[PDB]
């Protein structure tokens, strides 16, 4: 058909109500009269009684003000009726449109945003961003495009001018130069935004920003040089500590401290850093010892765990140390394989005039000489001038010396002012000369009767060689009580035969040797006899 | 409804007909076949079949140009049935627009418009109006308003830029200075009228204008002097008549000729105007006279009834005037009581020497002297010297003479050239003489017989006094026949009276008087008696 178009209509809208719209006829009206109504939302539906019609003339009319933002668009049906009571004409759509107009005035999307960043960073960086709508149309208007701005950053210091926002999108960056974490961390700017790009209605909101932290900071001392006393040997040992105020921020790799000495002399030294105010705590590496030296003089410099975010002065702090004394004790010089004396000395005689020595030349301590290891008792001490000599009868021959040996240890002790302990060795070569003499080795013998045979004896002499080199056998009173002597061919035995046919047991030989002579007088040995043959039996 | 809008379309539309406008469908469709019709003026009504549509597509077409001029309108209605045969769709009313075009060319009111304005206005003056219309749109377009112009006015002559028009309104007014009706009275100007505000369409017109008249012009004498020559008296005369040219518009008040002479001598002289070529007619107020003048210089200005539009030069006439002569009758000075003369002149004796006096010197006319009025012939003149002598006798006793008069008439004719008359009265005092003499008064008594009682008789004279003072009475013959004579104390009367007793009847008596003495005879005085006593009776 030739249908009806669609009816704009705008939106608080306001005069004298009635208004007229459009007027309807059905020209089936040559024969009764025809009845006008209509039907729908707005009309007899909700929003019932918007829109009403004259059931006689065909007018439509709007009876009030309207607001698009609620209702933007009607569709309406019209009717026609005889007075007899039927239709006339298939109904007939209608439809309205309600043209927008700006009423709305814009809204930030929230109350207030927040953000950070931080403060080294370059000129030309996104920070935040910022949102807020209009209701009213911004597809055929400007009555809902938005244009966003700031107007007032607080800390209107170290400038005002330390971003910017992007008008249409309404993103902020950072335009200027000079942020610091440890000056001003954070601002507070006021944004508005705006009806038809910038020209209509306004609103505000705010934006906060924080400012993350950068190591803009080096460490600084607090004394720049410092002392402290120390003593020489128990040691590894705490010095002194040390105070220092880098001002980043505190739990921050860019606020913990490291440190280093310089040079180490002998590498005694070792420090180390603590989370406390994070001193430096230095303290000794290996003891120290001395009487060698006294003085210290050691830089230590500071820095923190990650790298500086800009060129920085190192700084050092410049110590002095001081070592105190202990006195240890002395010793004798050696350990003594001294005296290859002989037995023969005579009892308080010089054997070792000996000395013993004291580190700490602070000497003016003497001390006292005392002996002390001890198989026994001889040699004695003069314990104020150390002089071993040597009382008492000795003999290489016999006891306690083992090998060729007699050791014996000796003290000595530091006084004068404190404390001290020297154990010293020492082996004398002890000699020799000829004490004894030869003797006979058995001491009994069991002879038989008929015939007899040799009865073997030998010899032994205590002393070393030549002292005990060959022989000579000599027989006593009874040199004839029938014995007669011999010698072995090799050496060391003795022959011993009687010369008579001799009687019944139990009697002596005196025997008489000699070595480079000595002549010892040996004895009796005895000879128990019982009856028989020749060869020495187990007797009676 | 969802209607349809209304369809623009263009007027003197041209291209390959046809020419789809819009299709429509009915959705109820879905059940048969449905069949698109549609009805109304331009489709089935009158104009028929400008459009139609596709009864299977729904499209609907215009098939031919159109000319909004002739209807710039169309509603139709659109119909849907279904094979069946049955309506489905409610009609639908549909609404064409015809826009306008620019085919129409504008035209004048009128073919030729009139207009008219007087020579002497005032530049920035309205004259007249033209109109013009177009018939194309003109409340949304150009198309239909007009801007208006000229572009030839002829009498290209003194300039060629009179006039102006209102583009707008299209008046037309004086712009320049230079108008006059007897140089150039009419112009005929071209005008034009354009489409689009003078950007179109144009066309002519004819717009011509006559203008009024004015007193430019003052009038002008064709001879500047002039003469006429003029007798003395019969008079009221036509002496000249005057000619003259004003050139502004002819039976007009600015052609109307005034005068008036400047100088009126004796103020004989008037001067009227006619409606011929309005000449100076000139005439003579009173007569003339002249032997006293016979020059006239005078002058006569000349206006217009209406002032003038301009200042300009008054123009005179200068006239000479000459008086012919006519000459007049001579009159003899007085009227003469002249002459107190007495009764005894001689006949032929100088009376009255005269002398008349003739007015024209120019004398060389003399006249003669006659006499005319007249009791009785006494005197006379000499006709050539007018000498009154005094022939025959008088008397002032007696006839004519009434009061101490005798008056008399005379003439004098002027000949010598022409003609004359001279009426002059002449009373002459005539004087006293005592010529007559004392007379009786009763001449016939009746006297009685026995005693006759005294007879009055009285005395009279002719004469003046003192020739009438008193007398002297005388009786001669019968001095005695018995009368005796008596005077009156008072004068006048005497007392007759007999001395005798005489006799019976008819008698005389004879009287004689005097009074200087004259002596007067008188006479009888006859007596007749009759028989008596004594009183004067009745006779016989
Ligand atoms: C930003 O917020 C802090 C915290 O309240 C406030 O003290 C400051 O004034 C605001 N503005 C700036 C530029 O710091
Ligand atoms: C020396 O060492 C001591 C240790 O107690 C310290 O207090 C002092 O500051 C250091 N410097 C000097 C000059 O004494
Ligand atoms: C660190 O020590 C320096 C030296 O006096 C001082 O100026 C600074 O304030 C200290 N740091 C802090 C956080 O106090
Ligand atoms: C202190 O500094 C030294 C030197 O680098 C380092 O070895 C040590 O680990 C530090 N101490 C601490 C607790 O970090
Ligand atoms: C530390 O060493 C320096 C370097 O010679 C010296 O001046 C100072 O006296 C020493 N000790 C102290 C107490 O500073
Ligand atoms: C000698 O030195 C040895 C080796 O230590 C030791 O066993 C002995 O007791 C010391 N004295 C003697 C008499 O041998
Ligand atoms: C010296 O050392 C000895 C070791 O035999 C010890 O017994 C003694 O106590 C020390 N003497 C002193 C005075 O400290
Ligand atoms: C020295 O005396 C000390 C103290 O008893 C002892 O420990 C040590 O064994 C002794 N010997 C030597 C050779 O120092
Ligand atoms: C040997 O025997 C004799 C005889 O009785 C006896 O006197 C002696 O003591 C024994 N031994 C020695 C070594 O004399
Ligand atoms: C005006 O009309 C007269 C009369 O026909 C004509 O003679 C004349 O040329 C026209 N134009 C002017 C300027 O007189
Ligand atoms: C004189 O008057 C006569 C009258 O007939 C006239 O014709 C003439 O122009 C006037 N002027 C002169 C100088 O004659
Ligand atoms: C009026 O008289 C003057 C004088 O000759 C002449 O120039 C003018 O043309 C006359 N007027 C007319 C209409 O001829
Ligand atoms: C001619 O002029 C005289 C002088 O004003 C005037 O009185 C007379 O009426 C005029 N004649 C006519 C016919 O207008
Ligand atoms: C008119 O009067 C003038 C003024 O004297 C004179 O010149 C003239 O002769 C007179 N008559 C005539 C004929 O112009
Ligand atoms: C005299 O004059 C008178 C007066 O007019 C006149 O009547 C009379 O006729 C004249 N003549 C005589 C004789 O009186
Ligand atoms: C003169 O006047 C007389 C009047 O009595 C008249 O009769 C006569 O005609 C006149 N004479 C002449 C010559 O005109
Ligand atoms: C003079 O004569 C004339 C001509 O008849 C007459 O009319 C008139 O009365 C006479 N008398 C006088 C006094 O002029
Ligand atoms: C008087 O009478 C006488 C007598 O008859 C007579 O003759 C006479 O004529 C009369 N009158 C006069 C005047 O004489
Ligand atoms: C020093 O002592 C600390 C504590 O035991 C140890 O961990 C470190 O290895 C030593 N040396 C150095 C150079 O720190
Ligand atoms: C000082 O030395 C440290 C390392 O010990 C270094 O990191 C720092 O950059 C140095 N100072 C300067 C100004 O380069
Ligand atoms: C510490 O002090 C000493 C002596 O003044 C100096 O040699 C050393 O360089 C100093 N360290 C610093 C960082 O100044
Ligand atoms: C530490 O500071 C001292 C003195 O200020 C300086 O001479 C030395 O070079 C510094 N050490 C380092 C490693 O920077
Ligand atoms: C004594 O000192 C010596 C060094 O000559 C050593 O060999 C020996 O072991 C020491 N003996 C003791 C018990 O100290
Ligand atoms: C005695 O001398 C030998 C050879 O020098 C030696 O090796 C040994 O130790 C010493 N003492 C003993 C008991 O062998
Ligand atoms: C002159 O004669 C005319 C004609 O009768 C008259 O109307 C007018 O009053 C007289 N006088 C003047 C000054 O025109
Ligand atoms: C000449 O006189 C007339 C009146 O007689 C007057 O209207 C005219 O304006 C005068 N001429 C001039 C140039 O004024
Ligand atoms: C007419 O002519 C006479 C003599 O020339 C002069 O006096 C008079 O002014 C003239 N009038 C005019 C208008 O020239
Ligand atoms: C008429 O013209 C004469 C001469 O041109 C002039 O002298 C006179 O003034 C004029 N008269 C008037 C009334 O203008
Ligand atoms: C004659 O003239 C006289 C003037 O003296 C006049 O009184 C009288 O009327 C005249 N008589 C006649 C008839 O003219
Ligand atoms: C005569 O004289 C008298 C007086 O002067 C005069 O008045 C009269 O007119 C004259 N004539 C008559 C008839 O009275
Ligand atoms: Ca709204
Ligand atoms: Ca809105
Ligand atoms: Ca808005
Ligand atoms: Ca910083
Ligand atoms: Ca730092
Ligand atoms: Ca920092
Ligand atoms: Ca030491
Ligand atoms: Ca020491
Ligand atoms: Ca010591
Ligand atoms: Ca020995
Ligand atoms: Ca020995
Ligand atoms: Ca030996
Ligand atoms: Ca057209
Ligand atoms: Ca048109
Ligand atoms: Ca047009
Ligand atoms: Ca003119
Ligand atoms: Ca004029
Ligand atoms: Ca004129
Ligand atoms: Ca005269
Ligand atoms: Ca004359
Ligand atoms: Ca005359
Ligand atoms: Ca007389
Ligand atoms: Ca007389
Ligand atoms: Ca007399």
């Amino acid at each position: 058909d030739w249908v009806i178009p669609p009816i704009k209509v705008s939106e608080n809208e306001r005069g004298p109500f009635p208004k007229r719209l459009v007027q309807i006829k059905s020209n089936k009206d040559r024969f009764n009269k025809v009845y006008y109504s209509i039907t729908g939302q707005g009309a007899d539906n909700p929003p019932q009684g918007v829109f009403r019609i004259e059931w006689e003339t065909g007018w439509m009319l709007v009876t009030r003000p309207l607001d698009r933002e609620e209702y933007d668009k009607y569709v309406l049906s019209s009717h026609a009726v005889s007075e007899n009571g039927s239709p006339v004409e298939e109904p007939m759509e209608i439809t309205i449109n309600v043209i927008d107009q700006n009423d709305n005035r814009p809204k930030f999307t929230q109350d207030v945003f927040r953000g950070s960043v931080r403060e080294g960073v370059q000129p030309g960086t996104q920070v935040m961003a910022v949102s807020a709508t209009d209701e009213d149309d911004n597809i055929d208007s400007l009555n809902g495009v938005l244009s966003y701005s700031i107007l007032k950053q607080d800390p209107e210091e170290p400038i005002p001018n330390l971003f910017t926002i992007n008008r249409e999108t309404g993103v902020i960056s950072l335009i200027g130069t000079g942020l610091d974490r440890e000056k001003f961390p954070e601002y507070t700017l006021t944004v508005q935004a705006t009806d038809l790009e910038g020209a209509g209605l306004s609103v505000e909101g705010k934006a906060i920003i924080q400012i993350t932290d950068a190591n803009d900071n080096a460490p600084i001392f607090d004394p720049k040089t410092y002392t402290a006393l120390v003593p020489e040997n128990e040691i590894g040992f705490e010095v002194q500590r040390l105070s220092v105020t880098d001002l980043d921020m505190p739990g921050t790799p860019a606020w913990q401290a490291v440190y280093k000495i310089r040079v180490n002399e002998g590498g005694f030294f070792n420090i180390t850093t603590d989370p406390e105010s994070n001193q430096g705590i230095l303290t000794t590496a290996k003891g120290l010892d001395f009487e060698l030296r006294k003085q210290y003089v050691l830089q230590i410099t500071v820095e923190n765990a990650e790298p500086f975010s800009v060129p920085l002065p190192t700084s050092t702090a410049t110590v002095t140390v001081t070592v105190e004394d202990v006195n240890e004790a002395p010793f004798f010089v050696p350990a003594v394989s001294r005296v290859d004396v002989s037995e023969d000395l005579s009892r308080g005689e010089k054997i070792i005039s000996l000395v013993a020595q004291d580190p700490d030349k602070q000497q003016i301590q003497k001390l006292s000489y005392f002996i002390g290891n001890d198989p026994a008792r001889w040699l004695t001490v003069n314990k104020d001038n150390g002089i071993v000599t040597g009382n008492g009868n000795l003999d290489r021959e016999s006891e306690y010396v083992k090998n060729n040996t007699y050791t014996v240890i000796m003290l000595v002790t530091d006084d004068g002012v404190s404390v001290g302990t020297g154990t010293g060795t020492l082996i004398l070569h002890v000699l020799d000369v000829n004490d004894n003499g030869p003797v006979p080795s058995p001491r009994v013998f069991t002879m038989c009767d008929q015939n007899p045979e040799p009865q073997v004896l030998t010899i032994s002499d205590a002393d070393i060689p030549p002292n005990t080199y060959p022989y000579k056998v000599s027989l006593s009173h009874g040199s004839d009580l029938t014995w007669k002597a011999e010698l072995d061919s090799k050496g060391t035995s003795m022959l011993l035969s009687p010369t008579q046919q001799l009687k019944k047991g139990d009697y002596s030989i005196y025997v008489l040797l000699s070595d480079a002579q000595n002549n010892p007088q040996l004895t009796v040995v005895n000879a128990t006899v019982c009856s028989c043959e020749g060869k020495a039996i187990k007797c009676q």
